[PDB]
């Protein structure tokens, strides 16, 4: 899997975001993870820790897996990291998201997401509170 350049345009919520790809303007929904409606509990918070990651960045990627790019909706799926981290990654280490959607050929980083789950979970975390 490869790294490639993008820059945020707007955040939207826990596991979406506005970003321009190839210069292009496109929502992107996170690769496995699925993180609480905004009128969810931890809804806000999972918004919020997404947003900060994202906007506080130099540097926004995304990464493509080997499956589908974009789903039925247009939403480009990707693994999406910022200044190196992965955005999916953090969501779950911290609870505000849990593994989630894991299609076959578009599961390359299903084994580490599970591992943060297994931590977040095993300290209580937010959602696993
Ligand atoms: C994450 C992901 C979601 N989807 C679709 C499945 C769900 O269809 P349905 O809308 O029919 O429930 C929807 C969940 O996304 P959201 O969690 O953003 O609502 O997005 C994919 O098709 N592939 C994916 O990798
Ligand atoms: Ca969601």
């Amino acid at each position: 899997l490869h790294k490639e350049p993008a820059t945020l345009i707007k955040a939207i919520d826990g596991d979406t975001k506005k970003l321009m790809y190839k210069g292009q303007p496109m929502t992107f929904r996170l690769l496995l993870v699925d993180t609480p409606e905004f009128n969810e509990k931890y809804g806000p918070e999972a918004s919020a820790f997404t947003k900060k990651m994202v906007e506080n960045a130099k540097k926004i990627e995304v990464e493509f897996d080997k499956g589908q790019r974009t789903d039925k909706y247009g939403r480009g799926l990707a693994y999406a990291y910022a200044d190196g981290k992965m955005v999916n990654e953090a969501l779950v280490r911290q609870g505000l998201a849990k593994v989630a959607y894991v299609y076959k050929g578009n599961n390359t980083h299903e084994q580490l997401l599970r591992k943060a789950e297994a931590q977040a979970k095993k300290e209580k975390l937010n959602i696993w509170s």
